[PDB]
């Protein structure tokens, strides 16, 4: 065994665990009618995590060859690669059309709401939103893939697959920061997910929500576009200046090093870092870069940023960055948000337990 | 180090082992003159050594006023095996019964456009297209910034016509690779590292124009597989389509998977069986692809980026698609969306250009 992360734990994986190189993105929306249907869905998606993220291999039997294979087969020769699996519900999950449809609103998490439009919003409604999301990281896209594709599979009759995106990101060689598609490291004003302490500050629910939120999360999701061709072009000076970094060295403009602490009034009060420093605010950011062959519409590479980031409180740190960046962000320039979505993720799961047990009543 | 070689007898990407990562793209000149793609294999040529020997792109930074150079998203990566591989169809040569470029008489002995085939569903803008570049790397953001570092300079010249990505993780111990469909894939070429096999099945030697000496053509087709169809069929079905064990990967019959091919044990219609049958040997190179949701069927929209290289298309590639497409069990789960043919140039030396002696220096 090598590559392995625990699936049980106080949270789920995913969030604080160290950024996998490719992640798989999916969001589904349950059309089955009883909460029964539903508990039966998460037993089956732990028991199959449970054995995709330890690296317990499938076969060795798969008896009475005229059944379909149990698994796909694709990830069988495959390292675990550090799959991760991570689940989260949005609104439509607890209310959809006025409606409580399980009767989980008195379990509604407190923050738990569709984003509120922004300005240069251009959302597909059909690209954001959805009953569950299932974020699927791997350090190899074929075992991230082959995982996003056995839990669809059991998901068939109960939920119907809303998205699936993909990306990547890697990070240096020797540890560097992962720079996003736009040549800037990304990540660095993110405190340390190693520092179990600002962790807990920051993302992890300790109290004030439903029981089945403790060691919980909220997960912000936005599909930015980010126009490369229009980047691209622009000189390294415009760059830097719509970010407030160097993009090499990736530190704060008049600083030395990249994490050197950021001096606000050394960099534009309409850049990337200005904005979203200001505000004071902390969330943890853990995003992907995408690319999706031709725009058929501009004739350029489709590409751009799966934002993600947790919370543990989306309307005190998330909303107020969000509110800043759309009014003036100097990226606004590159980039344009074409999905949107929140995620309430629920604490960890206790072997022997199945995910969000706690929410549909044991 | 994680270099491969850029210059060399041939190009690379070719018979180079299968990395894990490529992005796939054709282009179409828009430019008039000669001269102009001239230019563009020239810069193709120092960028693509640039990336392909790790070359951090650097040296200075100074007139902050310019657009860099370089894209970045790469400075901090080993070049993980990079190779960049070139190839031009028919189009190149002559659009519209015209010749272009005043290069028909050097135009390559078997580049025509695939024959349509029974099944065939292509979409025009998922083939084709004069100038084909294939990024190969063990790290996809490695692989997707040297691809947009060459569009780059494109620009000007070419439209681009299709930009496809695909994967295929070979096991941790070096087993074949497994496609979508759960089974190794690759278990029949020849040895890459076998040289006169090589010579036979993939490099051409002789009898074309002398700027394909040492090169290639390449086949291209885009395999919609249809997972969900195929993940509901039985362990017997799947092995049934192909004839080899699903696991093993060997043929039916035998215990080894590379033990050889028993025809007499596999089905008359299955995929090893019928490809088999015509005598013919390719090198096939392929990658799986997924790209999100099919808006029409709903379910994941997902492939083979299929991939050989045969030194005679017309006697080694032709006659299988031709077998494979009237009866093939395959067709059950797949169905192609998009065709080309590439002409590969034999390699560049150190100080020359890729497809110099077909533009004349
Ligand atoms: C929901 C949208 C986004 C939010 C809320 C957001 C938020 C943030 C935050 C909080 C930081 C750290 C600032 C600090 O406290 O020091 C940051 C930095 C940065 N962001 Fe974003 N960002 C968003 C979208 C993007 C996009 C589309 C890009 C394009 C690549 C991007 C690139 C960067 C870069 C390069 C940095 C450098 C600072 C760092 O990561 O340490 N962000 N962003
Ligand atoms: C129509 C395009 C294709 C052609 C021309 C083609 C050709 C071939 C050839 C020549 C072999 C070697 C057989 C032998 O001599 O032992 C082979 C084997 C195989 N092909 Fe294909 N193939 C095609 C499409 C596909 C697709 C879409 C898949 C998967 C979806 C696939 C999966 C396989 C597998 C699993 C094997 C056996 C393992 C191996 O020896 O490579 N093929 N194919
Ligand atoms: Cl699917």
């Amino acid at each position: 065994e090598e590559q392995i992360v625990p699936f049980y734990g106080k949270h789920q994986a995913g969030i604080t665990t160290a950024h996998q190189t490719y992640v798989y993105f999916a969001a589904l929306d349950v059309t089955a009618k009883e909460k029964s249907d539903i508990i039966t869905l998460f037993r089956n998606w732990t028991s199959l995590t449970q054995m995709l993220t330890s690296g317990k291999k499938m076969s060795a039997e798969q008896r009475n060859q005229y059944l379909p294979p149990q698994d796909t087969g694709e990830s069988a020769d495959l390292s675990p690669s550090n799959l991760t699996v991570t689940f989260g519900f949005g609104p439509s999950f607890f209310e959809k059309d006025g409606k409580d449809r399980f009767g989980l609103k008195s379990k509604k998490p407190k923050h738990l709401a569709a984003l509120p439009a922004m300005p240069n919003d251009n959302l597909d409604e059909k690209q954001g939103g959805g009953d569950i999301c299932i974020q699927v990281c791997a350090d190899d896209e074929q075992v991230a893939f082959h995982a996003l594709r056995n839990l669809l599979n059991q998901a068939v009759g109960t939920c119907e697959v809303r998205f699936v995106n993909k990306g990547f990101l890697s990070g240096g060689k020797n540890g560097e920061t992962p720079r996003n598609l736009f040549g800037f490291k990304d990540g660095t004003g993110n405190q340390s997910t190693e520092d179990d302490s600002l962790m807990n500050s920051i993302v992890w629910v300790q109290s004030g929500e439903p029981d089945w939120m403790t060691g919980g999360t909220y997960m912000a999701f936005r599909k930015i576009k980010m126009f490369l061709e229009i980047w691209d072009r622009s000189s390294l000076k415009d760059q830097e200046d719509t970010f407030g970094r160097r993009k090499s060295s990736g530190a704060p403009f008049g600083q030395k090093k990249e994490t050197d602490p950021v001096k606000l009034n050394q960099i534009p009060s309409n850049s990337h870092v200005s904005l979203a420093k200001s505000t004071g605010k902390q969330i943890l950011r853990r995003a992907f870069s995408y690319t999706e062959g031709l725009d058929p519409k501009t004739g350029y590479m489709d590409a751009g940023l799966l934002f993600i980031s947790f919370q543990k409180n989306p309307d005190n740190q998330f909303i107020p960055m969000l509110k800043a960046l759309s009014a003036k962000d100097a990226l606004n320039e590159y980039t344009q948000t074409i999905g949107s979505a929140l995620y309430a993720c629920p604490g960890g799961c206790k072997k022997g337990e199945y995910i969000a047990q706690r929410l549909l009543e044991s």
